[PDB]
């Protein structure tokens, strides 16, 4: 049955919402116009601007060439979908019987190897758009972030979160606006035929989170590289002020934020955008809605999306408007209330869209049966991945902010020197997947009981419905790293840095907040198309006790493993090379250290660009080669125990590398900032207890930074991968078998 | 039918072969017996014995203390044992049909009930003496290899290995002993009820390794507390040589090799052998061998065990009278030499086993029906395990030992400090699971695929075939570490300090490797004891995409992290006290730090015996309780779930913790040696490059000595544990989902 919601009444609603999320965020980069500067004190705000400039110029600089390397990839790679989707059918042109339906006749398989190309690429490019788009504001509002910061903490926090607020709203109605068109030019072609139009849709998300690996890796090498380097000889070795402008690696940090933290952050999430709105769609598709061809229920998790987007709109007026921030205390509960309004408020909206845009009966396929579901079930299924989220940015906060026990311990372990603050960090890291995987798993039994692989992808995009706000929140933090290496590099009073290094903190905790709902969501969405996946591989039971599955699953375990070593021995050894330049700088400068010589930028901009670009090679090849490899050599049953395998394990390597690194670095700024008499006791900077503390901060850098945040990656990616060549893989796939 | 060696012939060669084992390492302790010292130059001779009574009363107190509180919670959980199997059947007294052929009448489950409580103290107390004699003799030939390192290398390593075999013969030689004298006193009841006796005997793995459990864990804490703190406050605080006897730290320190890595190692490696005779023994039980009541090919486990000491004998040999190690270069050589040697020998012993001991053609239970197998095919899953260990010892060694470039670029990397050092350990780590993941895989697949879980729990004997050789080259790594912390302190000179130095970071190798083997063989055993746990649960099918199966699976992952957190947080907090009681001692103590005053040894024994009796427990209680909760609460879907998860997962977290640490240790080793230009290039000792290195050996403690060798222990443990308790599980359990 048709829902309150006319087919024509949503076609009208969705654009128009992602227009107002793109006026919105047009509005919001407005304001921050208003703080002026320019390279033409006033000497202050010219340094500042001529800071600004080098930061921008080399975080273009790189993502340029990245996104080169990454685009000729992303063509290659569509070109092996068009011919894997195509060679299931022997590229026919003949229409073929609907695997949903054997009484209609479908499109040829080959118009979907066409179409998944094309989502495919589009994808990928708006994947990459997401990340340029997000540099572009944070490069922009750095030092308008560091000139504010004059004025205090209230109100650089105030064009620090509205700039982070234009990359979500921007980010957020972009992926909206560009699913929705895809789907209505695909469907001029499909008619009738939507289990194809929405199964050549899927290419979005692969497309999204392929462009996405590479972002985040790529740019995780960079930012890290240059980062260790930094810490290590500045801080540790030659007793300098982080972000000193001496330090010839400063540049390369800071740059680091905006094309790591930021760009490769910014794809990230749109691959979760994308996959999951790919997922609750291919479901649909098959379900009631798809074989009704009922659009306004077709398109819920659009929908819902849509309402996230005004709903996010109104939560950002607090953080924005209607409260000011006139103590540093007040900062990370001020970005809290962003999780808990935006949360509140979507529940309402959720229920809402679940009244008037779906009947209040449907179908949902179920491996096979159409399984009964009623509108208010559907709505738990959102509603618990929405409250999942909101559960773990919790616990994560608890176990990474340093006005918390867990951190104030790490810090407080630097007493006895760098091993104990190890060992306390890795501790840390362990003990928080406790809640949140209970969450996930709260969330999975919910969703899956309640509608199946829907339920479950639509529980991923209801941890995902709130997610302008969650870029918000942490594009937030490296834009506020930059405003305070900006300030240490002008010559700023010490006064601002203090200011700034508050807002980073609070950055520090955000960014952990973030990579908690990339995980969520990527076990979530993952699973979902997990099952998609073996029902379009024709696997009657994906049975753990066979020697196909169960090798799968423990090979699977171990991806995040080899994944991680690739990635942090990457850091690893281009942060070692790092360390030996900065020395050579300081060692051989006459004045570098006297500070009447500059250094030279440069070189460190090349030596953490000459390793992203060739490290993010081989991790990016083990993720995409896998589902092809596994695939074809050993078959969808053994891919399926790999899926399962590399989902459960992944997630607590990811979730514990990016929360021991975060505690890391919260526990290192509370030793900096000594504001208690704990605090100033591990004090002043220069101590043992704060070089323990770098110490560990440096080592939980990459952690956090390049293979922690990937994983959620590996882990989605392979997903949408294996569904989108599942019928591939059943029909070609499984030689080493075949042949024996 | 049946097979060419006749029943009597096999309760013949059993105890003899075992027998045989005692003997032989009653001799070997006759020869170190040879090597005379007392108490009560000869003067250091004196000091050695002196030092040798300390380090023996401090392993005896602390054992008697541990073993205290372990023998008591091994009453309580017998308790319940019987309590909850009696449970099932009402504790009717009646007999009732074969849980396994309707038509067959079997002993009551009550029986049954009580033999399981019965082989689980059984289990338990073979445990406990496993490591109690591991440490009488570690403790004994300690001291013994101090004195003749006064005679160059080979004459110290030679009797440091026969010492270890002692130890590898007499825990081989009594498990062996001990399961065969229970399973003909447990036959006496059972008569034709071979299921029963079979199901009765499975406690006795389940008693080994809970026993095992705690001395891991207790042992692991008590050491590493004690090794972390004498080492940084001596080494990298106060520029003291390791082991001095000024450092308070030094007694705890060298009782801790005996009380972790010597008697908990023991207690674990008997609970693996034990677990996968009785895996065989319980699939076998319910196949054509038990049902047609053939006891020869019932046997076959231990009749390969009982081959397996003759062969270890043998291979003994060439490293105690064959040959003779003049080279410090010519030590890991021999070690590796020995697994090599013996896993040859071995793989011609199980042919003539399977030759003469099975039945060219029988059948297996493969859930719910007779499968048809060969010997040839049987043979080859006991080797594929056999060959599987040899290939994870070789590469353990290439990950751990300074020979190698992994572990000499680590080390490398301290010239850039310690954050380097700890970044590139973690990768080693990490990198260095893929091949062990590889080999399990493989033996996986071959195992299953012939003879299902009984192939899988043969392939786990035939990883541990050689236990007495593991055990051996792997006890003379703690007997030379002590050796080496005894020659320390005696004052002796450079050159026998040096001369253990070369035998101890062997030692660290070859300790590596065993954590190797128990992971490698815990995996088998688990997937083996996982399919027996689903059949005497009536689960039709493990199906991975299921609400209640798909839940245990990621919050099973999630396990070993929470396990790790534990552990972690345990020595982390414990070394911090140790390190604040070594430092209390040198700043006021006076003449401490100058040598006219005794340290207090005592302290640092109390810190560390308080902390790991204490936190012991909850790391115990997750590992036991576990399989109850979810069993009782969840039912045997989601505990199925549970076990597979904490296996694939698990596994990851064990491989690379203590291949991490074990590289962490050898770097610093290696920079000790200063053997090479390259490593006299990181030093002298005291330089900030051995100091990082220190940093990292220190982190890797509790990584490889009491959280990831554990691992190993809670995957095997749950296993056998979900077994006993399945028919409890599957009639009372589940109440969540019958409630609601
Ligand atoms: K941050
Ligand atoms: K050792
Ligand atoms: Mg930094
Ligand atoms: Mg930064
Ligand atoms: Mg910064
Ligand atoms: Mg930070
Ligand atoms: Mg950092
Ligand atoms: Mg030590
Ligand atoms: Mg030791
Ligand atoms: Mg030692
Ligand atoms: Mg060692
Ligand atoms: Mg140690």
């Amino acid at each position: 049955g048709a829902a309150i919601l006319p087919d024509l009444g949503t076609e009208i609603l969705i654009p128009v919402c992602a227009v107002i999320g793109i006026a919105f965020a047009l509005f919001q980069w407005l304001l921050v116009s208003k703080v002026k500067l320019s390279a033409v004190d006033h000497n202050v705000v010219v340094k500042c601007a001529e800071i600004q400039n080098a930061i921008s110029e080399g975080a273009t600089s790189f993502l340029f060439t990245e996104y080169k390397y990454v685009g000729i990839f992303m063509v290659a790679f569509a070109i092996l979908i068009f011919l894997f989707l195509g060679s299931v059918e022997g590229f026919s042109t003949s229409p073929q019987a609907c695997s949903y339906d054997k009484t209609k006749t479908c499109k040829p398989a080959l118009a979907t190897a066409i179409f998944s190309t094309v989502s495919f690429l589009l994808g990928g490019v708006t994947s990459l758009v997401s990340g340029f788009l997000g540099m572009k504001i944070a490069t922009y509002a750095n030092a308008r972030t560091t000139l504010e910061a004059r004025k205090g903490v209230g109100k650089a926090f105030i064009t620090a979160f509205r700039s982070g607020a234009v990359m979500g709203f921007l980010l957020a109605a972009n992926g909206l606006l560009v699913l929705y068109i895809a789907i209505n030019l695909f469907k001029i072609y499909y008619g009738d035929d939507w289990g194809g139009l929405f199964s050549a849709i899927t290419g979005y998300g692969l497309g999204g989170s392929s462009m996405a690996l590479f972002g985040r890796v790529g740019g995780g090498i960079y930012t890290k590289a240059a980062d260790v380097g930094a810490d290590l000889v500045g801080k540790v070795e030659r007793n300098i002020p982080e972000d000193d402008p001496r330090n010839p690696a400063v540049i390369a940090d800071n740059v680091g934020d905006n094309v790591g933290d930021i760009a490769g952050m910014g794809s990230d999430l749109f691959g979760s955008y994308a996959e999951s709105s790919c997922a609750a769609l291919v479901v649909a598709s098959i379900s009631s809605f798809g074989l009704n061809h009922e659009l306004t229920a077709m398109l819920y998790p659009l929908i819902v999306s849509s309402v996230g987007i005004l709903v996010c709109l109104l939560t950002t007026l607090f953080a924005t408007d209607f409260f000011e921030i006139k103590a540093v205390k007040e900062i990370e509960p001020a970005l809290k209330k962003q999780l808990v309004i935006s949360t509140v408020l979507m529940t309402i909206g959720v229920a809402v869209v679940s009244f008037v845009a779906l009947p209040t009966s449907f179908t949902i396929f179920n491996f096979g049966v159409q399984k009964d579901v009623k509108s208010w079930q559907l709505f738990l299924c959102v509603a618990v991945g929405l409250w999942a989220g909101l559960i773990i940015g919790f616990v994560t906060e608890y176990y990474t902010s340093n006005a918390y026990s867990p951190v104030q311990d790490v810090a407080d372990s630097c007493r006895t020197g760098a091993a104990t603050n190890v060992i306390f960090g890795l501790a840390l890291g362990y003990k928080s997947v406790i809640i949140p995987i209970f969450a996930i798993a709260i969330s999975i039994f919910v969703s899956f009981t309640f509608a199946a692989m829907y339920g479950i992808a639509v529980a991923a995009l209801g941890m995902l419905s709130t997610i302008a706000t969650g870029l918000a929140i942490d594009a937030y933090g490296p834009i506020s790293d930059n405003a305070g290496g900006i300030a240490e590099m002008a010559g700023m009073s010490h006064r601002i840095r203090e200011r700034t290094d508050a807002l980073d903190a609070a950055g520090n905790t955000t960014a952990a907040i973030g990579k908690g709902f990339a995980i969520g969501s990527a076990a979530l969405v993952s699973l979902a198309l997990f099952g998609a996946f073996v029902s379009r591989a024709s696997i009657t039971t994906v049975d753990v006790l066979t020697p196909k599955v169960f090798i799968g699953l423990i090979v699977g375990a171990m991806l995040p493993y080899w994944f991680s070593a690739m990635t942090m021995k990457s850091v690893g050894s281009a942060a070692l090379k790092m360390v030996e330049e900065v020395r050579r700088q300081f060692n051989t400068i006459p004045g570098l250290m006297e500070g009447t010589a500059k250094p030279d930028y440069a070189t460190c901009v090349k030596i953490s660009t000459d390793a992203s670009i060739k490290e993010m090679i081989p991790p990016g090849a083990l993720v995409m080669l896998t589902p092809l490899v596994v695939g074809i050599l050993f078959g969808v049953e053994t891919l399926s125990g790999v899926l399962a395998g590399s989902l459960v394990s992944g997630v607590q390597i990811a979730i514990s590398a990016s929360n021991t690194g975060g505690a890391w670095d919260n526990a290192k700024k509370y030793i900096e900032a000594g504001a208690s008499e704990h605090a100033r006791s591990l004090g002043p900077k220069g101590s043992d207890c704060h070089k323990a503390a770098v110490i560990g901060d440096t080592i939980g850098d990459p952690l956090k930074d390049t293979s922690g945040p990937s994983l959620n990656i590996l882990i989605k990616l392979m997903a949408v991968e294996s569904l989108v060549f599942a019928p591939f893989f059943a029909t070609h796939g499984g030689l080493l078998f075949k042949i024996f």
